[PDB]
RNA sequence: CAUGAGGAUUACCCAUG
RNA sequence: CAUGAGGAUUACCCAUG
RNA sequence: CAUGAGGAUUACCCAUG
RNA sequence: CAUGAGGAUUACCCAUG
């Protein structure tokens, strides 16, 4: 085994997927970034340290990138328009078990499902009311 | 679209489901929260701001207990040894459209589908190897 | 659902009843007044904070007025002769589980059933002897 | 009317009620408590006084013990986390009648009512939404 | 209950129609939001503040864009060309009736109905005469 | 040609409207009264500039009174117990067509119409929630 | 290290403790 | 933030810690 | 907090009281 | 002239730039 594999980031149905590989792992941030240029991909990543005496947190980010062509100087530069930045942490007890992580890892899931408020929300360009 | 609803945050197949439900909105800040004491209680915050003149901000925490040996309705200290806390901020710049905003909810299922890296690490106890 | 509703502050038997309706939530502070001028209307409030790591504290406040027609630099304006004030805090253990703030209601409307000691003494203009 | 008697505080409809009784009344604040140890006792305290020239008030003090997983007659520390503390105060001014003051009591009555807004955020764990 | 709801804003018939939905109510400021990107949506605030003793203030805001294309470097991004803006302050003495208030909005309404003077001059960028 | 004309500020149907009418147009600021005494007569203004090179500004004022009677010395006056002040800014850049005027009005009468958010609270003396 | 419905051009910065 | 059988013209003020 | 037919890039900025 | 969820007794007054 070994965790650390490419996997579908955005799943546009296999056709336009954007997937995601391992592409750096120094200084114990593991990163992930897709077949682009460094300036117009999308990137993750995820970092696990022990916080605290009974805590383990894990700090997660991915990257979001609108893809353009720029002219800087007359010439024609692949360049990301903007990005969108999603930062996370998640403080976890040194006491839950492997069951109780598993129940976080179901949580965050039903959280973003579709049709559910927050994920609804985001994609309307709306709060929640 | 009226939002702001009850949902299914933990999917057990139908039966042992951990629904959350509306119970506060505060300060534009909505709330849910499953029926249990707060101590034992899923619960989820979710708002949106204007951070600065280019991005807007989604905040969302979400709490999850800890349920090996628990004692449901009981009083268990120290109350960070039962409880983990998911922080997520989410920005996105104001030129976002709805369905650039749609991908970037796609991004995040993807980023916490079964199988893949990043949750297989937390729900192994692990990190990245 | 949403519990932010009318209800009947005062039942006088359906004929001068005192309805009141939710009518502000700015600074999370849920509001609600009876349909009369702002100078004479009944006001309730009610708050709610997490006022340590271990408490939740309700804050309630009603007004009860005592309307009036007062004549000012000879035009008559409908005002509050007086009105009396109740202030309420109630304190509740983050590890109350539901039936045990059930609990604490009953309490509360033990406490003030009509026959009882304090709504007796209260109604009376007396105190407890 | 000698009101200082013994009344119904939590009403489970004749089987399982609790009952407080009177047991102290030194310097006119008048106590009363339910058969159990004091650290788990339903208590209620009442006293008035005139606080200015222009009103009456009445503080009332009611707490309620977190029953779920109570061991009866046992130690249970830390105090905070299993118990609940109400603290009312009524201000009156002295221009009310007995007709005023009876529908002042009816005006707290029908805010603690089944049903209503403020007892059913109570009961649920929840705030106003 | 709840007023904080989505509605129309522009009533083009059935299709076109521009309608602004709930984002954010912090610190008393209302605020709705049309969808899509934020940089060409309308907006609308509302909030409402006690000036004085015997004044109520409410101060609405509108923002109507006129939708555009920014090209720079050949990178392009929805954008805004240029807004309108409408500030309005609305002083209610708090002697006022719900009856008055009603006469209070019937007042606007006319003021801007369709063939009347004011919004005849706007509409066609024109003043009095 | 002219819109300085007389209309309807408040329509209560055929019987109990509101008329105002033309009565000075001195530097650049029309203005409408009722008719009967000016002490408890509505009152209308408006005006236009240009506030910058790209902007123009509209200045709309309105006074809606409350009619009473006022008696001092046993000498009764025709007066106004008190007034509400409706002011309201508009500012439009002069690139804008009539058709985007036109929309900018819809946006306006759509803000006020009945059952929307913002009327609504007006007219029941509340805020937003 | 800790907290922030703190910010960002995102493995950085700020404030508080 | 905490406490007061502290006050008020009641989402404020005071004293103590 | 109050006024401005004060301005804006619109919950900000200015003058006066 | 510009900004203020600045106030008013509303074509006035204030603060800031």
């Amino acid at each position: 085994a070994s965790n650390f594999t490419q996997f579908v980031l955005v799943d546009n149905g296999g056709t336009g997927d954007v997937t995601v590989a391992p592409s750096n792992f120094a200084n114990g941030v593991a990163e992930w970034i897709s077949s682009n240029s460094r300036s117009q991909a999308y990137k993750v990543t995820c970092s696990v340290r022990q916080s605290s005496a009974q805590n383990r947190k894990y700090t997660i980010k991915v990257e979001v990138p609108k893809v353009a062509t720029q002219t800087v100087g007359g010439v024609e530069l692949p360049v990301a328009a903007w990005r969108s930045y999603l930062n996370m942490e998640l403080t976890i007890p040194i006491f839950a078990t492997n069951s109780d992580c598993e129940l976080i890892v179901k949580a965050m899931q039903g959280l973003l499902k579709d049709g559910n408020p927050i994920p609804s929300a985001i994609a309307a360009n709306s709060g929640i009311y």
